[PDB]
């Protein structure tokens, strides 16, 4: 019977309960128990936390009323206050030390992914305190997980008043029977009741999920632990910068902070981020996700030279140019990861640090030329098999969803056969309907499709042609080293970039880090994006941030 699930903030979603710190402050210093408490709800309907609570008056309105409250409820109980007493300072604190509830925000995402319609509801405050954004910061992230957030300050009713009760069933759409509702206050439940809502006391967390999971017959407590956000595209911000005459770079931005350029491989899309880019904002900076030169929204010219390294590299600068940005964290995959290193060895002071996943650097050979050494070595079999203009393009855009399908894989999930010129192609052998891989949903992998009906394998492709050119260009920089700050990852079942190509990275970037993911395949971002955000995470944290 129940379709939606409300939950309140203080003492449900977010810990310790704000309310609580009265309770706390009263015992570290030496007041009548619930003096503090007395002074919060000091005249009920008419008092000042109500006003407070209804929108009427801010936060930095209501501090001085509360102290006034404090002194006149110390008064009766004869007992004087201490000398530094600060309501503010106490309520600062409080609000800072409260964290988010994991437990309790993963039960309410597993209801959401089942289908439930998921609000928050809480007796808040507009907060105009010199501190805020740290209120603002945790609300944001909460706000994503639910369907809707009703806060007092912004609806001019509090709880239990039932009208604020008969708010969110409308906006929710449902009745009270198909309604469960939990919050840490009985008195905040009755209403809920008396409508026939059901509900459930929140003293532990625990014992409340297991409660919340009889009634909804959902395994909600020891659950698997979840993937990380995901992206929507119709949610994100798009951006479009015109780098040349008739070639503009489309990105897709997140977060506040130091800049963080996301450059994907072959054959894919600013989408291969979906995993990293939420995260990687709320770590505290600001992600831009590239599609870029060739791929989806980004323009596709289809001359071979527009895709050499030198050229690429040029217009990810004009890109930081146009957008004001003096400095950016370039992270790169697979074809990206190799634009990545190229960009810190020719335009360091552009670069605040660079990391690449399973693409390691290897310094040009200014002797043999990358033509022969694809030829000197089979394996790269397919790179001969993507130098002729034309042939793999059609080939691989034959069947979008096949390509895809049969390229997104695990490593325990290989579909594909062998040497590809002289077997005809890359699917020669190879399921014409492959099955889904566990990494993607038919979702995804359709998005990527659409991507792809914009302009085909032509651009991508192009990547490829160019081994001449940037070996040439790459020679010039034989005697620098990388020396701004710097990340290798690799991938242990990754077998077209094998983590031992970048056991010799140390030569020529001598203070890199390193980061190692265990039975991770060539697509790492979302085979194993948990890994891979930590290790991220920890890195910028430590060497970009400064
Ligand atoms: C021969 C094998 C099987 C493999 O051989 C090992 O395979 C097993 C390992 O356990 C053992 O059984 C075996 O004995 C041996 O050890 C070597 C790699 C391999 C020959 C492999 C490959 O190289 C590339 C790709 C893929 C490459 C990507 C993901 C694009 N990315 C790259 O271009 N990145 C390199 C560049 C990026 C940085 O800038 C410069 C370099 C697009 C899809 C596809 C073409 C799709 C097809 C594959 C998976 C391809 C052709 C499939 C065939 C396979
Ligand atoms: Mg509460």
């Amino acid at each position: 019977t129940l379709r939606a699930a409300v939950f309140d903030l203080d003492g449900v979603l977010a810990l310790p309960a704000v309310f609580g710190v009265l309770g706390r402050t009263e015992e570290a210093l030496a007041l009548p128990r619930g003096l503090l408490n007395d002074a919060f709800q000091k005249g009920g309907p008419e008092g000042a936390t109500t006003r407070l609570m209804k929108g009427e008056i801010t936060l930095s309105q209501w501090i001085p009323l509360m102290e006034e409250n404090c002194r006149k409820c110390s008064e009766t109980a004869k007992v004087c206050l201490p000398k530094n007493f600060s309501i503010k300072e106490i309520f600062d604190k409080a609000i800072s030390a409260r964290k988010i509830n994991r437990p309790m925000l993963q039960a309410a995402l597993m209801l959401r992914k089942k289908g439930f319609t998921t609000a928050i509801l809480t007796n808040t405050w507009l907060d105009d305190r010199a501190e805020r954004d740290g209120l603002a910061q945790l609300m944001c992230e909460l706000k994503m997980h639910f369907d809707f957030l009703i806060e007092s300050c912004q609806v001019g009713m509090v709880k239990p008043e039932p009208q604020i009760y008969k708010f969110l069933l409308d906006t929710l759409k449902a009745s009270p029977s198909e309604v469960v509702f939990l919050d840490d206050i009985g008195a905040n439940l009755k209403p809920a009741r008396d409508l026939g809502m059901v509900t459930i006391l929140v003293q532990d967390t625990d014992t409340a999920l297991k409660e919340l999971e009889k009634v909804t017959g959902i395994q909600l407590l020891n659950t698997p632990a979840p993937l990380p956000t995901s992206c929507n595209p119709s949610d994100m911000s798009h951006g479009y910068v015109t780098v040349k005459p008739r070639v503009r770079l489309h990105f897709v931005e997140l977060g506040s902070g130091p800049a963080v350029c996301l450059c994907h491989g072959f054959p894919e899309s600013w989408y291969s981020w979906r995993y990293q880019i939420p995260a990687l904002a709320q770590a505290g900076y600001r992600v831009l996700a590239m599609d870029m030169k060739g791929y989806g929204e980004s323009s596709a010219p289809p001359e071979i030279e527009e895709y050499c390294m030198e050229v690429l590299c040029k217009e990810m600068v004009t890109f930081l140019d146009k957008l004001g940005l003096s400095q950016a964290v370039f992270i790169g995959h697979d074809w990206g990861g190799m634009l990545v290193w190229y960009m810190a060895l020719f335009y360091p002071e552009r670069v605040r640090a660079v990391a690449s996943l399973n693409t390691p650097f290897i310094p040009a050979n200014p002797n043999m030329s990358p033509l022969e050494s694809i030829k000197a070595n089979p394996v790269f079999d397919y790179q001969l098999y993507f130098q002729e203009p034309g042939v793999a393009e059609a080939e691989l855009e034959q069947n979008l969803s096949r390509t895809f399908k049969s390229l997104f894989r695990a490593s325990d999930e290989s579909v594909l056969s062998h040497k590809v010129c002289e077997a005809g192609g890359l699917f020669v052998n190879s399921p014409e309907e492959p099955s889904l891989s566990r990494m993607v949903t038919e979702e995804e992998i359709q998005f990527y499709v659409q991507q792809f009906k914009k302009s085909g394998f032509r651009g991508p492709l192009n990547w490829y042609r160019n081994m001449e050119r940037n070996w040439k260009w790459a020679c010039k920089s034989l005697g620098r080293k990388i020396l701004i700050p710097a990340l290798m990852v690799t991938a242990e079942k990754d077998f077209v970039l094998v983590p031992q190509m970048s056991q010799h990275m140390e030569d020529w970037i001598p203070h890199l880090k390193r980061g190692h993911i265990e039975d991770c395949g060539h697509w790492t971002q979302m085979d194993k994006p948990t890994e891979v955000n930590q290790i991220l995470i920890k890195w910028l944290d430590s060497d970009a941030r400064n």
